[PDB]
């Protein structure tokens, strides 16, 4: 058959994702950091919203919960999980 080989493999540049910035992608319109997560403790209910399509969602949260989790939930809640309240 065929073959050559060479080797050598430099390390990839450092690039991580800084979560917990009250910002997340919107699966509805998808316009990058364009959403705000409202963590209401008194009511223990996190409400998310968009800044392009004008959307909003509500979900039960707690002190331990994070502003990054609510985002994920909103996804499954839309693709399959109609919340009532
Ligand atoms: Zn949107």
């Amino acid at each position: 058959g065929s073959s050559g080989s060479s080797g050598r493999k430099p390390p990839p540049k450092k690039k991580m994702t800084g979560t917990l910035e009250t910002q997340f992608t919107c699966p509805f319109c998808n316009h990058e950091k364009s959403c705000d997560v409202k963590m209401d403790r008194a009511r223990n209910t996190g409400v998310i919203s968009c800044t392009v399509c004008l959307e909003e969602f509500q979900t039960p949260i707690t002190y331990l919960s994070e502003p990054v989790d609510v985002y994920s939930d909103w996804i499954d809640a839309c693709e399959s999980g109609p919340s009532s309240g």
